[PDB]
């Protein structure tokens, strides 16, 4: 509802009630591991490969992103969230009249260099910054000398000053004087005087003074950050205002990988390397690190680690989030070429419905040209990236893996045992001339097959997405709406429209639209419905029978 | 009925009787606070933001109003009531014979400057006022001198007098006198000579005397306020009738901020400042201000203060007016960032059905780029502005707040505890990809959950509005009128109409119209009915069931 | 209805009545900015480029206007409104017994030169006005000496005089005397001699008199402004009535840049420059300027300032007008080459549906040929001039900009983030043989897709124009009319006509005739209507499935 005009009117008029009501999940994937770049305990959004490669410099995580976006040829590249577990810290140094610190966290940041060798021809400090790892070697100049002022009056001498607040060194005035008497002054507080443009215009208006912006950087710096001048003579010189600090803020805020801070006057200093870059140490538990993905919209998450304690932690994490209204599922892999007994031990230890285990490990072809021999959990990453590429309520059963080879080629009996015990395994298809690798099943670690919801990943996915979407939509729409007689009818219409839309997308098989019984009483709304869940075929029986046909003529 | 004519006529005629029957609610939010303007102890009604700014010059109260009208972007800006706690007084100067007084209340009025001059060409005074804080500067040039008299006769002398009467201390007569006799008298004490224009017209009647209006023109003064003159020669002079008092009242009564009144004799004096401009003491007890309210119709009220004594006094006030047939409610808040244990205390101290406590405090962006970080009761103002924007029997549950940021981000457990202690709380949602702020629930401080009327603001508001309108309309129409034998059916029709009208606007759910009963005996209007109350959803139960379906071909 | 004749007559006749009924939006663009000429706090309509140049001599506001007219080559150059922020004042001087004031406001007025001389060859005064900046130069030679008076008789004495009205010192008479007493006198206050040529002719008609007008310019001064003459001999020479200053006024009242007025005696003076030309300084807040735009007529407005205070002031202003009944929308640009963080912080500061942000800044090939490198808000002007060329309901999405170059050329990921966060951005289309630049979207600062009316400029513009036009027409047509039986049908027919005209102009998609319903009750009229919104294509899904085909012979 949107009545127009918003102000009530009592005299004769016309009124209009504009109404826009009614006219108006991606199943995100997550990764955690290590990298040579990006800040710690900070989650990011990954859309392009170039963006991630610029942020995440290198390591196993970048390979895991490339495998996830490459593990599904026939699907799109889905959005992925990533973060760094290492407690890295940046390089920082004290030089000149400033304190410098780098933004990249890690041992690589030590190679950063900052200097202010002065080019006396331009009377400015030539800021050269270098980062040899990134091939970043750029030269900046024209720091200071923002603009000129010159005096051409008939008096004997003239002088001008910039008066600061002594306790904070904040510029508050610009005073032009002859001797000790002010020709005119421009208080730099509260008004158009806050910027250098007003000073330039007002000074230009006076016939006795000139003010023109220099081609050494059109900064237009604020007037509060100007330098402190103390009765500098103006008659013979076109005196240059500098404001070196404010010029560093303006010209180097978003240039390079360098920040600046004050403990002072800025002076020249030599080009010096930064120190204190540290990769840090791993955390005792990953549960604090996993908390950053609590509310980021992630559904599938895969830790880049083969340790059982990390797997159990993640399992407790995804359980707690699902119980808190953030459903999630996890896929893990046990290192390199583990035997079946190790896999059964891991499955017994976990025994989580919302966790899956990958048995096979193999080699993959990367864009770098490396035939990277990866552990099982990178295959779990590839599988998560395939699942994300799939829509809601789809299964990854008998989908291709696009692998180059596998360390272990399991026989029929071995694959059957792995599937029975509740571990995901991968087979090599030698039946045809065009051999390929594919996934045999997507069973969870919870091995009780009697209950398909828990056992099947697709069913539990469809259930969690349906429930969470229906819960959010009902919470947003109907709570706080009046308990009018038509409320029950509106609720039943909305439910039917939501279930008919889900059936259109094939996220659910079918539902009886007649059995949607809504009951309303006071603040409570009691709703009952039936849904047939979308399932995936996994066994076909053919009772072929042969018969005899008699032909006549 | 009203016959035409009302008085009977006995002769043969036609008599007409005409019946004009059958052919022919607002919600207001109150505010109390401090500001740089406005009278003390005065209930001011506001409709326009410009009106509030002009009256309330600046301060917290104007910001509160702006927040209240800015907290409902969709809904109409309803009338709001404001009041100043400060016992301010206006500036005045006892300079010369004139008691200069200013309209504005406070210390700002002291800046006013008032002075007088005189122009000898037209023999008329001048007056000036300088209030440059409001960009105000006016000069009343050539005060007085409404019209001229000149002589054109043959007598040997030509004078006019304006007689001053000691009994009335005013100008009583204006007479043209020559020698020792009156040429023609114009008695100002009565008749059409109460205005000057009668005198101007009648002077022209004489062959020997004529009159004309002044070139300045529009003064149009009462003859009783003319100045005292005795036989001023007009033989060959166009002497102006000065009339200084009347033109002093006209140029300064509604013009500007400054009024004038004589204490003494009128004389010019130079420019001088005003004195006595006092903001005034903030009284400890707010009951001195709450009691000043009346039958305006206000419902909601927020005090702009964190004090317990203020909140208790407001609670006692609203309860008293409710018991006195003027239902009201309040919303309060406590300073900045109070912990839960303090908020529990405040709710236990209040425990009022007609008071609500706000937990959160935060920041709001205003028109003039003001990132105003505000105490909790300003949020309570914002809530009361939302509530006024919402129509009768609606609630503020799950609605947006449009707040910029919040101090306390409460988790689900914290909100649950706050709701269980009857404290309204505001939440920042992380479930949706696009995050936003919104209100949790409209729970009151009173904590008997079996009573939804008192527990819930919306139900209590709807019940009070229904009862108040019903009782008013019944008292107006039927109750207390002369007794007749056929009033029960008409009362029951009126009641049913009223119920139908309530049901039409969704103020009630339904009503069993067949169960309405009316009994009359003497002057006892016995009514009994039933109503199904309005309610707003707060809990949704979805019982989902999964089943398997078989398909044949 | 227009009756004929307008005066009824009771006698037998024929009366004719005539009704001329049935015989018979612009979306104006607004600008505020800097200029070197024009009055302060004054709005001017501008369609002709010569008018805009003359009004605004030069600055950034003239360049903005020229860009707007030239930002849409394939559209009509329509009306634009413009205001000058600078509080300039004009140059003035007092010399020669005359008050001199210039029509140009600012420092440019100081170059004006004015001087007065006398011509010995005709006994007449001379004037010269020069403004070297416009190369303006004109000489009003032989000022005064309006007409001669000659006498031809043989009497000893022949004199004429010009007398004045005492109360005003204006020329009231022109007396001719021969011997000792008058021959004829030309009364000037009232009669047949209001003009001096009538005096010239009648003097010519007299037997012993002659008179002729000075040919230098068609003076034809009215006789009120003639100089005083007393007993000036006629028989000596054909004496001139000079009246130098009145003739000067009549010659230069509406010509040239300079105006003149009396100081008192007037005498010549040397050719000298003027004084007092000043531009002043801009105010802190531009909101006081916007009041003049309250009832001018316009939809789009763009201030020429990158400061956030101006933007917040305009945002507030357009919100106030929208709540009043005259909605507007504001387009702004984020300074020079600002990074994504600054754009985000500006978007988060505005967060208004009726405000749109522009990110890209670049160069435009001006008509002068200069490679004018300009800030973002000049691009926002260009977009505002394209939106004003666009018809109602259209969108600036994918429309060509005709820009020369851009400072920042973005990646696909950067463009997507700029779109998603409610910032208008531009891409450099490189794949074509004809490379160019196109607008990607017209999304507003308000960043929620739930309401396309608030989130899209075109939809919101169509809704606002529709509501305003319907409100105006309904209020003009049916308020104050009679509540006749066919009132509801007439209203329905007028709405259908109006919606069918909208649908014809493609301002709406469609509407259902059945939903249009008119309810009459008392002094009110409730109307229910439906319209399908017009929309712009912003997403095209295509599905291409190949199939086999078999050919027989």
């Amino acid at each position: 509802v949107e009545p127009f005009p918003r102000r009530p009117i009592t005299r004769p008029h016309a009124s209009i009630e504009v109404d826009t009501s009614g006219i108006g999940s991606e199943k995100v994937f997550c990764l955690i591991g290590q990298a040579e770049g990006g800040e710690p305990n900070t989650v990011y959004e990954l859309r392009n490969y170039s963006q991630a490669k610029r942020l995440f410099r290198s390591g196993e995580l970048l390979d895991a992103i490339e495998l996830a976006w490459g593990s599904n040829p026939n699907y799109t590249a889905g959005r992925i969230l990533a973060m760094r577990i290492e407690d890295a810290k940046p390089a920082s140094a004290e030089i000149g009249g400033l304190k410098i610190t780098s933004k990249i966290y890690g041992n690589v940041a030590n190679n950063i260099q900052v200097g202010l060798e002065k080019n006396t021809l331009s009377d400015s400090l030539r800021l050269r910054v270098i980062f040899q790892d990134d091939r970043f070697n750029e030269v900046y100049d024209n720091i200071g000398n923002i603009f000129t002022i010159k005096y051409k009056g008939e008096e004997a001498n003239a002088t001008f000053s910039v008066e600061h607040d002594e306790e904070t060194q904040k510029a508050s005035r610009l005073v032009l004087k002859v001797g000790d008497q002010e020709v005119k002054s421009y208080d730099l507080t509260g008004g158009a005087y806050d910027y250098t443009n007003a000073i330039i215009t007002d000074i230009n208006q006076l016939p006795d003074f000139e003010a023109k912006l220099s081609p050494f950087g059109d900064k237009n710096l604020e007037s509060s950050k100007l330098d402190k001048i103390e009765n500098a003579n103006i008659k013979d010189k076109a005196v240059y205002v500098k404001a070196v600090f404010g010029d560093l803020e303006k010209q180097t805020a978003y240039n390079g990988i360098v920040s600046f801070e004050q403990l002072k006057t800025i002076e020249p200093f030599e080009l010096t390397k930064l120190k204190g870059g540290t990769n840090g140490e791993p955390p005792a538990t990953w549960a604090d690190k996993l908390d950053k993905f609590a509310h980021e919209g992630g559904y599938y998450i895969v830790p880049l680690s083969s340790k059982q304690s990390v797997h159990a932690e993640v399992a407790s994490f995804v359980k707690e989030r699902s119980d808190a209204g953030e459903p999630m599922r996890a896929i893990v892999g046990g290192g390199f070429n583990e035997s079946k007994e190790q896999l059964f031990g891991r499955q017994a230890s976990l025994s989580n419905p919302r966790v899956s285990l990958v048995a096979n490990s193999g080699t993959f072809v990367m864009d770098d040209g490396r035939k990277n021999h990866v552990p099982a959990y990178m295959v779990a990453v590839a599988l998560g990236g395939l699942a994300s590429g799939l829509e809601i309520g789809e299964s990854i059963t008998f989908k291709p893996l696009r692998v180059s080879s596998l360390d272990q080629i399991y026989e029929s009996i071995d694959l059957d045992e792995l599937n029975e015990n509740g571990i995901i395994s991968i087979e090599f298809v030698r039946n045809r001339t065009n051999t390929f690798f594919r996934i045999v099943d997507d069973v969870t670690t919870f091995n009780d097959k009697s209950d398909p919801v828990k056992a099947e990943m697709a069913v539990g996915e469809a259930n969690d997405f349906l429930v969470s979407e229906l819960k959010v939509q009902l919470e947003d729409q109907f709570i706080g709406t009046r308990t009018i007689n038509t409320s029950a009818s509106i609720i039943k219409d909305f439910i039917q429209s939501y279930l008919g839309r889900k059936k259109r997308d094939n996220e659910i098989q079918d539902f009886p639209a007649e059995d949607v019984q809504v009951i309303v009483e006071g603040n409570e709304a009691r709703i009952s419905m039936t849904v047939y869940p979308i399932r995936s075929f996994k066994k076909i029986s053919v009772s072929l029978v042969y018969k005899q046909q008699t032909l006549q003529a």
